[PDB]
Order: structure tokens, then sequence, then C-alpha cells
DNA sequence: ACCAGGGCAGGGCG
DNA sequence: GTCGCCCTGCCCTGGT
């Protein structure tokens, strides 16, 4: 539903960084807009769950 | 970013080019801090990381 | 002035340890926090600045 | 009442 | 074992 969803997906899926950190850097939003956003990619499959330490791996293709 | 010439500045006086130490120098986060360091390296202040990861500065204090 | 200055400065000077990271773990904080801190010290004299071979010293006495 | 980003601790690396 | 720095996620200030 946030209109920068689709650059988000665009950003992570070309870069191949799956961090809220990186998305907040990128689109100059703060951790819980990007953090709901990077949900939303890992609830579509695009991004995966992030491991013990917080990190976590791209799915989708560039 | 209107902190850039309190970057410079401290970097040029400082010699030293770790976002980290920018970081800790203008109270901001490491987002900030990264993207400044970057702007630096942009406009020939600091130079590019070498192979293991540390940059020189370049503009005289 | 971070609360934890004090703190900080009884264990580096009782360490003889001018270390970022034996502060971070003595004292359960983050590597910024903990060179803030050093930083603090140095400009205090309580320890050396950093050497160009990365080195700190203890000035102050335990 | 909003919301970017700075407060925090620390893991992963050279 | 040790070191400092990059970059992270999570929590809550700061602000016109």
């Amino acid at each position: 539903d946030d209109p920068l969803y689709d650059e988000a997906v665009r950003f992570v899926t070309e870069s191949r960084r799956a961090s809220i950190s990186a998305v907040q850097r990128k689109l100059k939003i703060g951790y819980n807009r990007a953090a709901r956003m990077i949900e939303a990619m890992e609830m579509a499959g695009v991004v995966t769950p992030m491991n013990t330490n917080g990190s976590r791996e791209v799915i989708a293709p560039a």
C-alpha cells in the first residue's frame, strides 16, 4: 500500500540488499516505514526471514 | 546535506575519514554519515576505499 | 556527559586497557558509545591519542 | 499525531 | 586471544 513499495522492491532486488537500513538510506525513510515494506516483501516471498543475527537474503531474481 | 560543510571541516582537520568518526562528531546516524562520506568521495575531498577499506583525506586542512 | 563516563574511566584506569572494545564488553554498551567515551578520556588526558600503529595507553594512575 | 532518523547494543569482519 | 570500524535491527527523540 506504500507509494514507495514498488521502488523498494526494485532497489532490494537490483542491489541484492535486503536490509531495512539500506532501504532507509536509499529512500530517505524512517525505520518503521522501511521495516513495514520489508515485512511485506517477506510476506510476499521477495526476501527471506532474517537469521539470528538479523541479516536477510534476496529470494527474487533481479 | 546541511551538515556537509561541518563534516568536511571535521575530516580535513582530523585527517580521519571513517564513517563512524563523522557519525559521532556530528551526532548523526550511520546512514547519514555514510551518505556524507560518499558525497566527499564524489567531490574529491577523500579517496575511495583501498583494498583493506580505508580512505585518505585529500583536501588540505 | 555520558552517565557511564566515570565508570568507564575507573575500568580503563584499573585495567590499564585503553580500548574501546574492552569498555564495550565491561559496560555492555555499543561501539560508538564506548568510542565517544574513549575520545572524551583522550581530550581529558586520561588516555593517549590513537598511535599511528593503532594502540593507546592509559596516562592517568589507577 | 506524524515520521525521518538518531538514540541504543553488538555481530561480523580485516 | 586481541583490536577498531561498518552496518545491522530495535526503540523513541526532535521538530516548525
